[PDB]
RNA sequence: AAAGAUCUGGGCUGUGU
RNA sequence: GCCCAGACC
RNA sequence: ACACAGA
RNA sequence: ACACAGAGACG
């Protein structure tokens, strides 16, 4: 590389140009690196470098042989030296020959390269390296350098004239190089080349002798000493753990080490494996006798639908072999009742007697409305006067009735024999009823499966033809109006044509037919949860009325846990629509009444009923935009829409596992669509997945139109079509509704099934499946365990491995990872471990995770019978042990280890995890075997680091291995590449691994000092002993006959009673014994170390295969492979070069990914069905879909999870957590008006929490709020419809205090806060207080305060721990060293609010929604009496905290000043910016574009942190207070930082007891906290679009809506944007312009309070043509540029040369945006720099200062000079930054013609000073002028 | 009830009388 | 760092 | 000591 | 009505 090239590609404009960092990864091949003889003879160290290895890349060039000396005193800078010699071949150059002499203590800094072109650029250019493998150490070190030399080098550049530095910084570590100079591909490869050779060097000088390095930290040391110390001393008694756990004989590790693999076995068994594969490829695929593609598609067609027939054959008979029944999918009545006025009232008159005599639910709702209408049922006539009078209480607790909701609203119907027959047989009252002969047929029918050819037809009508999307005249009832009032209250801050319109395309979303019904579901769901803890005698029911609907409803509850029943009643006269179709469960004709038999749901199957309107109303959003409907466009939907909303529809009211995940195997079955010749797709191959009970009719339906499907794919696979330079697909569609669609909408349509609630309950006869899924896997272990270690198979079975394989692809890695790391990667990977280990702490293992309970006391059943089973949290075992004196984790796993020897097993329990996709066993270890796990799993992590294409470990490269395929392969192979891929699942992966072969893997890679650990910790997983339910032990222990069709529970029933004798359970044992298998996760990254050797070695023999060739001539091809856990892709690229060798290459590519199938059992991994191979131009990594190029996210699976039932305390948490799920919809894939419809849905269900469907007092609550829209009241606030989600809630939140009314409030608020002294009750620093914090202020607590209160006193914790911190602060800012100290930090860490809430919550959501009853007028809330001051008790309603505010907040006159602005919002600024960024797109005015189809990630930054110190302010409080070198400075640097910290903080010393005292923190606690924080955030959004003050203005335009662009006058633009870019000189440029401002015409100017182009150009075209007369009179008029001058001018200078200074005390005085501005600045011969600003007026002071930022810019003007007054302003200055009124850093800021073209600039004019001139009119073309 | 991990974002019968 | 949420294994 | 080097 | 190739719940 050369460093003038490099240099003078840069492009430099004036002043200094940080430009952006840009990151390059290792890509290219790479050749062996050359022979290293490293000698350390204390005169220097002196390198013999060899030659590099023949290769032709041209890289690793730049490195010549021969002897080179270092000295000693210059070895330890080894890695910077040798890394950069040839980009420089100096050492340094200081600031002062090359600036303009300073005198600041930075004249002496040394900057890498001080480079200064011809014309006078200088670029000053920083090396840096780093030994880390993340990119973290690149940004680290990156940031460190940019920190170190931005500022001394801005205060040179203040002094120069006419200056152009740019200051570039390289940072080179092993497999990254980050930069900001415009390095090519080739220059990084070679820097990070030349990094890896020094590293060799360095590491070797290190090793002959210890005094090269440098002395490191005590802590590291010590740490590596303890690791060292237990590494050598560890016995763990291998002799005992061969006797104790099975195969553990370390014999085998010895044998696997040292005897080399077989190389003629290895030969031998790859022949046979390639014939094998061949011959399954030729006979599977119809390949020969050589037919055409047409007959082998038919003949796939025909074993596909015979296979099919087999399964529905097999499947019908095991059922009742039924072909018609009864039973809606639906288990709701139709009804559409128009909505009437709020009532809860159960008013009923006259008609009883008719309903009498309708059967047995006639006469229970006969019965109930007579008692109703008698005085016997209490409560039925509600009172919102005296629910008013408990919420206005003063004092609570006294007029509060405790007993009146025993009897509230429950009635006792003295039934009839018959009817509660009739009942029971619906479950109600049913166990009782149990040996009764009708209830016994049912129950027995009840477990009947349903056949595949069962009349499911009417499901099919209803999708294609339904009337859910139609709209229901209901727009102006009282719901609608309810939402219409909350959603306009909170669009009144953007109130703008574009809010409008997104608002009435909701309302109209919100008046369709199947909304209308949701909302009622809705509020019957949310009545049922009331209902939940409203307790009923025997024969006792509820009756209750929906508020907005003459709905009625008869509720039964039970037990929680247990189900609810319910049956519901409607007039026939109230029923004024229907939804159509026949998936509904029959009704009951009962005269004038329609009835409803009683219907079940458990607490569980609520939520969904709960969310159904916003999933809904979502739904048919997406759904729209998906096919292309712009949301403000009224238009008739067609049928694909119809069928995607139903078949949603009916996917959330069917609720059930089944369902949802033959939708999900959809996905696996339609990606075979997508494989190329000569390979046929194999749908059928999922036929396997689809075989279990059918119970419903959706089942039957969806199974059916899966199996058409299937049929349909394996007849035709989807054809490419390339046409410019994209490949795209033809032949996609839905897979259920079978129609055709887009690619995204086929990938949308495999995730419908996400719509199924996850946090489903099992029930107990659900619990033996998983206890089956663990069995016949140990059942299939080998008799022999000759193949389990010690030998080698060509055949192995399962769980079984070749050694030899196994030692080869460890080579294949090992050669990879030196290839990438140097020959000395061994002796790092052991430091690194070593520091890893001995740093460890125990208060880290103390996390808020469950842990096993069972033990030797609990594995006989007779014992335990009586008892209940409870885990633990990991925290407690942890506490105990710190409580004990173990501090650290190495003095932990020691015991932990004998203990588990000592067990002789590993002690497990089960559970089973919520999840879609099917069944997963979850295990947890008690806290010894997580103590020993944690080892292992820490150095196979640190193993997996050194991958070069392993992504559990290295994150990035879960992208960057398959976008970087493309720029590898064009290297390599030119363009025009035909790349073939394989996507790669494993079947069981975690049950399959036999523990031996893992650790023999990682004792591969491991130095021998860790083999004795490795061996040992691993042994224990070959004897796990894993508890059972005691409840399923119980009801299996009174039933020792089995009667069941599944051999398992037999097999399982015997064994436990002992009539059998089986490996895996003992006659009355609690518990499975297992040998084979890790568990699930639990050495999660050995497996993935496991997988990648395996694959490093599939890409070698691939490599290899593709060398040698058909016929003898090698094939050109790139290989690339990536690897998760069992996860794994192969890309391999080719070019054939002609039409005859592409069939034969592609046959070959082929075969070589045909034989991972069979190759894969040699290593003990078996390929999944979910595979998808060979498929051309697409690849699918973790659900992430790469089709060629355009990346395919599924969005439809977030914005099913966008509306989550919050169980957060604080009211506005609610909103911050709707906000963080936007704006993952947001980055999931859609659109911005798409993202601000969610947000309505999200409006709509804040509210039905707060109680709008429930609390008759909600109508007063919403008046109240309109006059207070407190988000911490309950104030939903909107996004900006043009930025939805992209912005954040803070950004929301300080939008409302400057529009609405609560500016006020928080000014009251902050006032109030500031008024008070440090022991005054209720105080609170005003330095820890921010906008955030206000709008915390009222909560309600959810959880149980008496568990944790049980838990601390379990704990024994010291009560004095604040004061005890407070005598050593040091405990807040580094690790512990003795018990005190870890006791200290495990109080600090369990009396966290999170830690609390997450210890005391347990699952509240049924509370959360239960609440909307109660929430308004009862006293659940707690509030901060900081804020809304002392009450008269502690708690309150909402409506009661509304008055308080409304007394006392709401009387405060005057917003937010500046200064309260800046503290309470840090951020304002930029936030200020965004917003009038933002303030441009008003108005819903665009072109329908085409989308361009190339679609990739890009991040977009805003709200960007501003630049105030070097450091953190914790490493800087911590450095100088007690003397930890947490940062990386000098002392001068160092004191320097510290300034700036005490200029921001005056009380700030440097003794923590002075700043305790001096300070507004009552404790160090607070002080840490506040420290922690002084840096506010740095938002960026990751959006997915079109390959990309500007990128903002770009994302807001193409991403409003798919295909769509959101934009006389405009035809002069475009005529300027041609002229001034255009290859003419200024004197015919200036020609042009006159001419067309002398043709064309301009509307004439106005009054705007915003920066607009077209009036800017009206005022040239006016100051062209002279009309109204002077052009100052008419730019003042129109409040459109700077105007005014000098009042005081400066004395004029001349420079040495050819320059002109000033030294004076100018004063300039003139308006900006109507605001008359007073300028001081000051001079001193070689800068200028602002002294004071003087405005009349604030109201626009952000405007303000901008303009004061480009007056300042061409004036020589810069802020960056300290005032030393002292005195009172309201904001401060500081680098054209806002700043609070407390600071001590910037200046004050205080209350009271010709036209140029400048380089692409357009500009109005006139002189100020002689040598100086001003700006007044800027006008900039921009591209989207044309 | 909620295991081992990776990313990204954020935070620091209270019952309807 | 700690806690929370979502997605992924 | 200043100025360098930085898992 | 929920669960389930009849292992449970319906107190
Ligand atoms: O929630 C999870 C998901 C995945 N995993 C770990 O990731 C492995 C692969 O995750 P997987 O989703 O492929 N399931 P797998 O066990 O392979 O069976 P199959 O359905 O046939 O594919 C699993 O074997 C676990 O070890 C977890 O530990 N927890
Ligand atoms: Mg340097
Ligand atoms: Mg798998
Ligand atoms: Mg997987």
């Amino acid at each position: 590389m050369n460093l003038e090239v490099l240099c003078g590609r840069i492009n430099v404009e004036n002043g200094l140009s940080l430009g952006e960092p840009g990151l390059y990864d290792q890509i290219y091949d790479r050749p062996g690196l050359p022979d290293l003889d490293v000698t350390v003879d204390a005169t220097g160290v002196t390198v013999d470098i060899g030659a590099v290895p023949d290769s032709a890349s041209q890289l690793g060039s730049s490195i010549n042989a021969g002897l080179i000396t270092i000295q000693l005193s210059e070895a330890y800078k080894i890695n910077h030296d040798f890394t950069f010699s040839g980009l420089s071949k100096t050492t340094d150059r200081r600031l002062s020959e090359v600036f303009p002499i300073t005198h600041d203590g930075s004249d002496g800094m040394t900057p890498a390269v001080i480079h200064t072109r011809l014309d006078g650029t200088i670029v000053v250019v920083e090396f840096s390296t780093t030994r880390s493998h993340n990119i973290g150490g690149l940004e680290a070190a990156y940031r460190t350098k940019i920190e170190k030399y931005r500022d001394p080098i801005s205060r040179r550049v203040d002094i120069m004239e006419n200056p152009r530095v740019f200051f570039g910084v390289i940072v080179v570590s092993s497999g990254g190089v980050l930069s900001n100079m415009p390095l090519t591909q080739d220059e990084a490869e070679e820097l990070m080349y030349r990094f890896c050779i020094a590293n060799e060097i360095y590491t070797k000088a290190r090793s002959m002798d210890a005094d090269i390095e440098l002395q490191k930290s005590e802590e590291e040391l010590e740490a590596i000493s303890r690791a060292l110390s237990f590494f050598s001393l560890f016995e763990p008694n291998i002799e005992r753990v061969e006797g104790t756990f099975p195969n553990s004989e370390i014999k085998m590790l010895e044998q696997f080490l040292s005897t080399p693999a077989d190389v003629d076995f290895i030969t031998k068994t790859l022949k046979a494996k390639e014939v094998e594969a061949y011959a399954d490829l030729c006979d599977s695929h119809y390949l020969k006798p050589e037919k055409t593609i047409q007959e082998r598609l038919e003949i796939n067609r025909c074993e596909a639908i015979d296979k099919t027939q087999d399964l529905l054959a097999g499947l019908h008979a095991r059922s009742n072999k039924q072909t018609s029944l009864n039973r809606g999918t639906v288990k709701l009545p139709p009804w559409l009742p128009k909505p009437s006025s709020e009532s809860i009232d159960i008013k009923t008159d006259s008609g009883f007697g008719s309903l009498m005599d309708h059967g047995a639910y006639g006469e229970l709702w006969a019965k109930c409305l007579l008692d109703v209408s008698l005085g016997n049922v209490e409560g039925v006539v509600s009172d919102p006067a005296k629910e008013l009078d408990i919420a206005i209480s003063d004092d609570p607790e006294k007029d509060t009735p405790k007993e009146a909701k025993i009897t509230y609203r429950r009635f006792k119907p003295a039934l009839s024999s018959s009817a509660r027959q009739e009942f029971s047989l619906q479950g109600v009252e049913g166990k009782k009823w149990k040996r009764m002969a009708a209830n016994q047929k049912k129950e027995k029918e009840s477990h009947e499966t349903l056949s595949p050819f069962l009349d499911v037809e009417d499901i099919g009508d209803f999708l294609t033809f339904n009337n859910l999307l139609t709209d229901s005249r209901y727009g102006d009832e009282s719901i609608q109006r309810a939402v219409s009032i909350l959603l306009e209250k909170a669009s009144a801050m953007q109130d703008t044509e574009l809010t409008h319109a997104l608002n009435d395309s909701f309302k109209r979303n919100l008046s369709s037919n199947v909304v209308q019904w949701s909302l009622w579901v809705s509020c019957l769901a949310q009545e049922l949860a009331s209902a939940l803890k409203q307790h009923c005698r025997a024969g006792e029911f509820i009756i209750k009325k929906l508020k907005f609907w003459p709905i009625y409803v008869i509720i039964k509850p039970t037990k929680s846990s247990s189900h609810i029943f319910y049956s519901l009643g409607i007039r026939k006269a109230d029923v004024t629509r229907r939804l159509t179709g026949r998936v509904f469960s029959d009704t009951i004709d009962a005269g004038e009444w329609e009835l409803t038999e009683f219907k079940s749901l458990k607490t569980c199957k609520l939520t969904n009923l709960v969310n159904l309107p916003c999933t809904m109303l979502n739904s048919i959003a997406f759904w729209r935009e998906k096919l292309g409907v712009a949301p403000w466009l009224v238009r008739k939907p067609c049928s694909e829409l119809r069928e995607q909303v139903g078949l949603t529809f009916l996917i959330s009211l069917e609720d059930k596992s089944k369902t949802e995940e033959i939708i999900t195997l959809t996905r696996y079955t339609q990606m075979e669509g997508f494989v190329s010749p000569p390979m046929l797709p194999k749908p059928q191959k999922m036929l396997g997945k689809l075989d279990g009970p059918l119970r419903t009719k959706l089942q039957v339906y969806l199974l059916r139109k899966h199996l058409d499907c299937m049929v349909r794919i394996a007849s035709q696979p989807f054809s490419l079509i390339p046409r410019e330079g994209r490949v795209e697909w033809g032949g996609t569609f839905h897979a259920i509704s079978g129609r055709s669609t887009n690619l995204e909408n086929m990938v949308n349509s495999w995730y419908i099934g996400y719509y199924k609630n996850k946090e489903e309950s099992t029930e107990l006869n659900a619990l033996g499946e998983m206890y089956k899924k663990i069995v016949e896997m140990e059942e299939d272990k080998p008799s022999s365990p000759e193949f389990l270690g010690w030998g080698d198979t060509d055949s192995p079975k399962k769980h079984e491995f070749s050694r030899s394989f196994l030692r080869a692809a460890c080579s294949s890695l090992e050669r990879e990872i030196a290839q990438r790391h140097g020959r000395q990667w061994k002796q790092n990977l052991e430091e690194r471990v070593l520091r890893e280990i001995g740093t460890k702490n125990i208060l880290d293992l103390a996390s808020m995770k469950a842990t096993s309970n069972f033990s030797k006391d609990w594995e006989l059943y007779s014992e335990v019978q009586t008892k209940e089973y409870h885990r633990s949290k990991l925290l407690e075992k942890m506490a105990t042990l710190i409580e004990k004196g173990v501090m650290w984790y190495i003095d932990a796993v020691g015991q932990a280890w004998k203990a588990v020897l000592d067990d002789g097993c590993m002690r497990i329990c089960l559970f089973k995890k919520n999840q879609h996709g099917g069944l997963r066993e979850i295990y947890v270890m008690d806290a010894n075997a997580r103590l020993v796990q944690f080892g292992v799993e820490t150095m196979a992590r640190c193993v997996c680091e050194l991958s070069p294409h392993e992504t559990v470990a290295n994150p990035r490269l879960k992208n960057s291995i398959i976008e970087n395929h493309g720029l590898k392969s064009a290297r390599s192979l030119g363009p025009g590449s035909i790349n073939i891929n394989s996507s790669n699942d494993a079947k069981k992966w975690n049950q399959g691994h036999y523990t031996t072969k893992l650790a023999l893997v990682l004792c591969w890679f491991m130095p021998a000092k860790f083999h004795r650990f490795i061996w040992a910790a691993i042994s224990m997983f070959r004897r796990k002993k894993m508890m059972v339910d005691l409840r399923f032990l119980a009801h299996l222990s009174s039933k020792s006959e089995s009667r069941s069709s599944d051999p398992f529970r037999e097999a399982m029933t015997d064994a436990f009673h002992g009539n059998r004798d089986v490996s895996w359970m003992d006659k009355g044992r609690t518990y499975i014994k297992t040998e084979t298998g890790m568990m699930q996760g639990i050495l999660h990254f050995t497996s993935s170390l496991l997988h990648s050797c395996v694959q490093s070695f599939y890409k070698s023999y691939f490599v290899s295969k593709l060398k040698e060739g058909y016929m003898g001539e090698s094939i050109s091809g790139v290989v690339d492979v990536i690897e998760g856990s069992d996860d794994s892709a192969i890309m391999i690229s080719i070019r054939p070069k002609s039409d005859m060798d592409e069939v034969r290459s592609r046959f070959f590519v082929a075969n070589l990914l045909h034989s991972v199938k069979f190759l894969n059992p040699l290593f003990g991994i078996y390929s999944s069905e979910k595979s998808t191979v060979n498929t051309v131009y697409c690849v699918e990594y973790n659900s992430e879909f790469h089709f060629h190029r355009h990346l395919v996210r599924p969005t439809l699976r977030w914005i099913a999870a966008s509306h989550q039932i919050s169980e957060t305390e604080a009211l506005a948490s609610r909103q911050e957590d709707y906000s963080n799920l936007l704006t993952q919809c947001l980055e999931g894939g859609a659109s911005f008006s798409l993202t601000y419809l969610i947000q309505c849905a999200q409006l709509l269900h804040h509210y039905m929490l707060l109680g709008l469907c429930l609390h008759p007092l909600f109508g007063t609550f919403m008046g109240m709020l309109i006059s207070d829209p407190d988000p911490a009241l309950g104030f939903f606030l909107m996004d900006n419809p043009a930025f939805a989600g992209g912005a954040g809630f803070r950004f929301n939140l300080w939008r409302a205090c400057k529009t609405t009314d609560l500016g006020r409030k928080y000014a009251y608020y902050f006032n109030e806060i500031q008024g008070k002294t440090k022991g005054d009750e209720d105080y609170r620093a005003l330095d820890a207080t921010s906008g955030g914090t206000l709008s915390h202020s009222v909560m309600v607590y959810w959880g149980d305060r008496k568990k944790y209160q049980a838990l601390l006193n379990r704990m024994g914790l010291p009560e004095d721990w604040v004061e005890q911190i407070d005598e050593n602060p040091g405990v807040l800012y580094r690790r512990a060293a003795n018990k005190k100290e870890l006791l200290l930090k495990l109080a600090e860490k369990v009396h966290s609010p999170g830690v609390t809430s997450s210890l005391s919550k347990g699952h509240v959501v049924p509370r959360v929604v239960a609440a909307g009853v109660y929430l308004l007028s009862r006293h659940c809330f707690r509030f901060s009496s900081s804020i809304h001051g002392r009450g008269s008790t502690q708690k309150a309603s909402l409506i009661k905290l509304l008055m308080m505010s409304s007394i006392s907040a709401m009387k405060h006159g005057g917003s937010l000043n500046p200064n309260q602005e800046r503290m309470l919002f840090p951020q304002a600024q930029e936030y200020d910016r965004v917003c009038t960024l933002l303030e441009e797109v008003e108005h819903l005015t665009g072109k329908f574009v085409v989308r361009e189809r190339n679609i990739v990630r890009s991040r977009i930054d805003l709200f960007q942190e501003p630049v105030d110190l070097r450091c953190k302010a914790e490493d800087l409080v911590s450095e100088v207070w007690f003397g930890l070198k947490r940062t990386k400075l000098g002392p001068r640097l160092l004191k320097e930082e510290w300034d700036k910290l005490r200029a921001s903080f005056a009380w700030l010393s440097t003794d923590p007891s002075e700043t305790l005292r001096d300070g507004p923190f009552l404790s160090h606690v607070q002080f840490r906290n506040f420290i922690a924080h002084v840096d506010a955030k740095s938002r960026s959004v990751r959006l997915l679009g079109a390959p990309v003050v500007t990128t903002i203005s770009q994302v807001v335009r193409m991403n409003f809506f798919p295909g769509f662009s959101l934009e006389s006058i405009s035809i002069l633009k475009h005529v300027l944007f041609m002229v001034l870019n255009g290859p003419y000189t200024e004197e015919y440029k200036l020609e042009m312009i006159i001419e067309a401002f002398s043709t064309l015409v301009i509307p004439q100017p106005s009054e705007v309070i915003r920066k607009s182009r077209t009036m800017t150009l009206c005022l040239l075209s006016n100051y062209l043509s002279s009309r109204g007369g002077s052009i100052l009179d008419q730019i003042e008029r129109a409040q459109s540029g700077t105007l005014g001058g000098f009042s005081k001018p400066q004395k004029t200078f001349v420079r040495p040369g050819g320059g002109v200074g000033y030294k004076g005390k100018g004063v300039w005085t003139g308006v900006m945006e109507d605001t008359h501005v007073q300028i001081l600045i000051d001079g001193d011969g070689t800068s200028n720099w602002l002294e004071e600003i003087r405005l009349s007026s604030d109201a626009r002071l952000y405007d303000v200062i901008e303009s004061i930022r480009r007056l300042c810019d061409d004036l020589g003007i810069n802020n960056r000079v300290a005032s030393a007054y002292r005195g009172h302003c309201m904001v401060r200055l500081s680098g054209f930054k806002i700043k609070p009124a407390s600071r001590t850093d910037g200046c004050p800021v205080r209350i009271m013609v010709k036209m140029r073209v400048r380089g692409d600039i357009l500009n109005l004019s006139v002189t100020i000073q002689e040598g100086r001139v001003m700006n007044i009119l800027s006008y900039r073309p921009r591209d989207t002028d044309i």
